[PDB]
């Protein structure tokens, strides 16, 4: 298991514009296009991202290239953020994947607000961090996704994904 397989399981793959759990236009492996309610705005964002006139549909190769860019961007966002980087650098490789997963889903800004969880993770207080992570809108709105990610932080294993 690696971060790409983990996120592919959590996000799935759709080659036509779809709406995510919050109602936002998305494509591929969880690539957010826009928060605007306008499908035309989403189609324009897609064409800009891919570099051709897509009319709302992409190929599998295009979806996988966008996915690679999005994972790269999530990692860079962690490494540039003075609050996230020290915690990330303190984690083992499996728990680092759980960190990237959260940033991919919620953004650098959203995860950086989980201040109390971050401190517990840096101190390696895994059970306490798991309870704190679950006291969140995130857990209440996407509980199965959140349970898999939290279990990965708690155990440092891939067992939730196997
Ligand atoms: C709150 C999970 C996390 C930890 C470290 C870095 C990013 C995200
Ligand atoms: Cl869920």
């Amino acid at each position: 298991m690696n971060i790409f397989e983990m996120l592919r399981i959590d996000e799935g793959l759709r080659l036509k514009i779809y709406k995510d759990t919050e109602g936002y236009y998305t494509i591929g492996i969880g690539h957010l296009l826009t928060k605007s309610p306008s499908l035309n705005a989403a189609k324009s964002e897609l064409d800009k991202a891919i570099g051709r006139n897509c009319n709302g549909v992409i190929t599998k190769d295009e979806a996988e290239k966008l996915f690679n860019q999005d994972v790269d961007a999530a990692v860079r966002g962690i490494l540039r953020n003075a609050k996230l980087k020290p915690v990330y650098d303190s984690l083992d490789a499996v728990r680092r994947c759980a960190a990237i997963n959260m940033v991919f889903q919620m953004g650098e800004t959203g995860v950086a607000g989980f201040t109390n969880s971050l401190r517990m993770l840096q101190q390696k207080r895994w059970d306490e961090a798991a309870v704190n992570l679950a006291k969140s809108r995130w857990y209440n709105q996407t509980p199965n996704r959140a349970k898999r990610v939290i279990t990965t932080f708690r155990t440092g294993t891939w067992d939730a994904y196997k």
